[PDB]
């Protein structure tokens, strides 16, 4: 049976190799949700400007 | 019956020889189960990150 | 100053028109987050399967 | 921004497609440990046969 | 004095214009300090591995 | 200063890249001390075959 | 340093080796001392043949 | 096995040489953060100047 | 049997000769583990420079 | 029966002559077991060196 | 005196440079005294062999 | 001072080398005193043969 | 046995001769350690020139 | 039986003659052991030189 021992490893590889693909498989998501944030501020800064609730109507 | 005494020795040699094959018949297994341990870790690092169980719901 | 009264309506237009863009702007999101849900199921299944916590060690 | 909306579906696809690879990924392991079983029986049968422990030495 | 009134505006501009330069003058810093974090982890994962402080020497 | 912002990213790189050299660097050691245990056994086996300490001289 | 990792294995060798030399080395001794016990008998038998001590002289 | 002993020293070398890289690796950081300091003073000086808080309104 | 007494002396040899191979077979190891100690020092020097543990958080 | 008396002496000769063969028959054994001795010392010298039994575990 | 500021840095050098020379100036000594220990042993093995002091003269 | 370090050794050598000369310096003495022994027995065997002290003269 | 008495004198020689090699052998060591004491002084003199310990800080 | 009386004198001879051989036989020994005493002195003197035992450790 000497030589030809190429099975057994593979499993070690499927486990080890998969580490590379799964590791760089995340980094992409980070900015997706976060980047937007700024774009909604400009509409907010105009139309709205008077925080003062003021007196209550009918009282 | 002098000469021709080749039997008794085979039994000595059917046991002794078997020592060579059996001895190098176990080393293969060692790594099989082991090596894998590393691969499953990356998935577990990302999705899971907050050990903090937090407070109990409804209490 | 008969005629030449093409201002005023622009305001009506910008306000009215903005409805067309903004009312087609949203629809894109919806599916974005929702579709995913079907990819994580196939790894969760196989590696896990025994809900039975079993007895507590040391007791 | 009519058309050109081919980004959102990739996540849907990665989440989906991944299902095909992972679902055929497993089946290989099943027979890996189970097949063996039969091979160890033949040696056990010959060198062992008298279940009868017999009497205890010195008593 | 009619016409030639180009001064007063510069002040409105020196203040308004500076808004553009100062606004895109911060975004650069964000990643500088943060990105590094990851690189120092690998030396930490090897040489170190046994959290268990163990028993106290001389006691 | 538009473009030419190649400096900051290097830090991200020195930290991130070093992650490669260091990770591959440790694997060499594991086999080194371990493989030896087998060679010392045969000498030990012949000269030392009697465990029975026997009686104490002078008593 | 990819490839060129042929040292760490010599030790695995050397120790793994040596098993072969040492193991076939001992078999020589067994017969040396034992085969002799059959040559001393023929002189002992003829000159000596009367176990009977007989009576004690002077008594 | 006279000669051919060029392995052992590699460890000594990797351990020793690594000193050269790492002892030149640093140095770059030092000035990075410190320099800046002088740039923010010029704007703070002109728009601010009256330390005297003065009296409190409504008292 | 005058002359031809070349056996016996081999044993005197095999024992005596082996003294040579075994004696010059251990010296290799000495440097192996030792030499390394120096290389781990530089990383340890920079990142860690403040021994002062400081005060205890929350007290 | 004068002369021809060569039978009586042979016994005297067999008894005598045998002295020569038996006398030089021994000397060979002397160094057979004694020479070895030295060859086993070198392995003992290395792998063992700390006579100090040290403290007893668990006490 | 813009430009021509090459002094101060020499002092920065001269001290830093001296680190290289002094660092690789001690490693030479290590083996000097050590290596000798083995040589004096052979004379001491032969002439002296009987640790047993024996009885005291005149008593 | 790189290279030319051939002094520090030598001592290691005079100490080591001397082991070879001193080790084979002995051996010769062994048989010098011991071989004689036999040559004095033949005169003793003749001339003396009557251990019996016999009776004491004058008593 | 007239003449040929050249063995007994070798011992007288070996012992008498070795007197020559050993006698001139030692003279080498003397200078080795001693000559050094003069090179360490110069660095000691400049950096350290104030013996006066001075007052104790905090008292 | 006049003449031919040459026997009786041989005994006188053999006995008388043996004096010549045996008398010159001994002289060889004398120096053998005695000359050596001058070779051991030159190693004893350099390595040892301080007769003074000094104080006893721990007292
Ligand atoms: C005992 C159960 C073990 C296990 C046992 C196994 C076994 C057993 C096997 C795998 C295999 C695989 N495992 Mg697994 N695996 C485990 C855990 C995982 C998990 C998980 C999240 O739990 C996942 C998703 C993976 C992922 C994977 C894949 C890498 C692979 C299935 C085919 C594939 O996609 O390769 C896609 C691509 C590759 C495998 C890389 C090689 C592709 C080459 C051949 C393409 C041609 C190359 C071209 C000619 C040259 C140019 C290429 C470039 C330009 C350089 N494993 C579990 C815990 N795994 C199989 C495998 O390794 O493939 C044989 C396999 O036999
Ligand atoms: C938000 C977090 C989501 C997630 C979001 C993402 C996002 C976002 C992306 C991925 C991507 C991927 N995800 Mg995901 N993913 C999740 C859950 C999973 C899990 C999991 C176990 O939980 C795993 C392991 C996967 C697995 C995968 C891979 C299929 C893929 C990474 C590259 C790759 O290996 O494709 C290897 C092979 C392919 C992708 C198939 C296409 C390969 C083609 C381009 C090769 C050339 C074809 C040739 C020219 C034509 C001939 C081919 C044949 C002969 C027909 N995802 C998590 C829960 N995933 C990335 C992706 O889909 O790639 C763009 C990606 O952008
Ligand atoms: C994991 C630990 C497991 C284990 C797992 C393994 C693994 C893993 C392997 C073995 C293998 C073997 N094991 Mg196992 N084995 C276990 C228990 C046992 C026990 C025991 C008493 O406990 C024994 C003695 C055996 C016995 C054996 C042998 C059958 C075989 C080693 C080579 C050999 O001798 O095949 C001699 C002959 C054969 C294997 C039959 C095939 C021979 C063919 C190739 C010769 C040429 C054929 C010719 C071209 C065509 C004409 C032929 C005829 C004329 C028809 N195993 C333990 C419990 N065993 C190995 C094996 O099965 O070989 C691949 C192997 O890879
Ligand atoms: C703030 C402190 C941070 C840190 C901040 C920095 C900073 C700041 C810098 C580095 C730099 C480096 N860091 Mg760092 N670094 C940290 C942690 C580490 C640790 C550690 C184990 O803790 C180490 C040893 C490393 C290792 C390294 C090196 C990769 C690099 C020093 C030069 C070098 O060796 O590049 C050798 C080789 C390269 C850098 C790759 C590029 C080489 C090219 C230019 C050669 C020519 C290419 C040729 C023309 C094209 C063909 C090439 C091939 C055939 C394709 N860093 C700490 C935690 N590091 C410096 C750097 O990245 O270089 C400028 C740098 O400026
Ligand atoms: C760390 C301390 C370890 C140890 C580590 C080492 C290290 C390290 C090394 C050795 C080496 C050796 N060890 Mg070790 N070894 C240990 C334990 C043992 C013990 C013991 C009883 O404890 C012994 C005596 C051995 C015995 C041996 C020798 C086999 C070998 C020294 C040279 C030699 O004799 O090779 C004699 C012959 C051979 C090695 C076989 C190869 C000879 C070839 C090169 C000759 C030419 C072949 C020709 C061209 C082709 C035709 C040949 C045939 C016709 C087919 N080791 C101790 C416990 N050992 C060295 C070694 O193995 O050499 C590389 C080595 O590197
Ligand atoms: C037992 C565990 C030990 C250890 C044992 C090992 C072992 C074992 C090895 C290393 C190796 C390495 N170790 Mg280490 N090492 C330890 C501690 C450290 C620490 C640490 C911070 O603790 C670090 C990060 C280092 C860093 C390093 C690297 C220098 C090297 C991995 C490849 C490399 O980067 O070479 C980058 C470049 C070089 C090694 C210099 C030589 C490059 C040449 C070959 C390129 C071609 C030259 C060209 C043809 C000529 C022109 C060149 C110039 C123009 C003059 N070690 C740990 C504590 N280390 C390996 C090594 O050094 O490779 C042999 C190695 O064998
Ligand atoms: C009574 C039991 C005794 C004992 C009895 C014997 C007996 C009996 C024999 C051995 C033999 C051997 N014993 Mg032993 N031996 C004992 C104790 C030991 C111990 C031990 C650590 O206690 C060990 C490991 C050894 C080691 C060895 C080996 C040296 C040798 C087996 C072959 C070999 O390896 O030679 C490898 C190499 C050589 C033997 C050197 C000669 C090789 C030549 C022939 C190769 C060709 C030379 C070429 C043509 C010319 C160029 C060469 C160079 C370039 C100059 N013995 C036990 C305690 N030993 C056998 C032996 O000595 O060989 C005949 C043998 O017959
Ligand atoms: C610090 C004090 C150390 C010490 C330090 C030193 C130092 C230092 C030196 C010596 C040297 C010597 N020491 Mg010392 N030595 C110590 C302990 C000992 C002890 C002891 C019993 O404790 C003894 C007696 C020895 C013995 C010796 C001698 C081997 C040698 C003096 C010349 C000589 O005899 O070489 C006789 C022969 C040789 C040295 C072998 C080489 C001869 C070659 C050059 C002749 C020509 C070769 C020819 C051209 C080629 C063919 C040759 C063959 C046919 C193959 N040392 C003490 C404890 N020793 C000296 C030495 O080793 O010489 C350099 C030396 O420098
Ligand atoms: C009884 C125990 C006695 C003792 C008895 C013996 C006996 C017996 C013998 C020795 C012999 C030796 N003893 Mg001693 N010896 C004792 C004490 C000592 C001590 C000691 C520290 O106590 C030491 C280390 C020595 C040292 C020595 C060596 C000089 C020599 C072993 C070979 C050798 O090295 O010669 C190396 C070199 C020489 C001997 C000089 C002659 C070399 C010539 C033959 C080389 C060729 C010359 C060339 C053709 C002409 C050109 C030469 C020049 C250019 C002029 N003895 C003990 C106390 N010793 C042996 C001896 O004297 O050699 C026969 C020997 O037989």
């Amino acid at each position: 049976m000497s030589g030809g021992g190429v099975f057994t490893d593979i499993l070690a590889a499927a486990g080890r190799i998969f580490e590379v693909m799964v590791e760089g498989h995340w980094e992409t998501v980070g900015m997706l949700f976060d980047s937007l944030g700024k774009g909604t501020m400009r509409i907010n800064r105009n139309a709205y400007g008077s925080m003062g609730g003021g007196s209550l109507r009918g009282s």
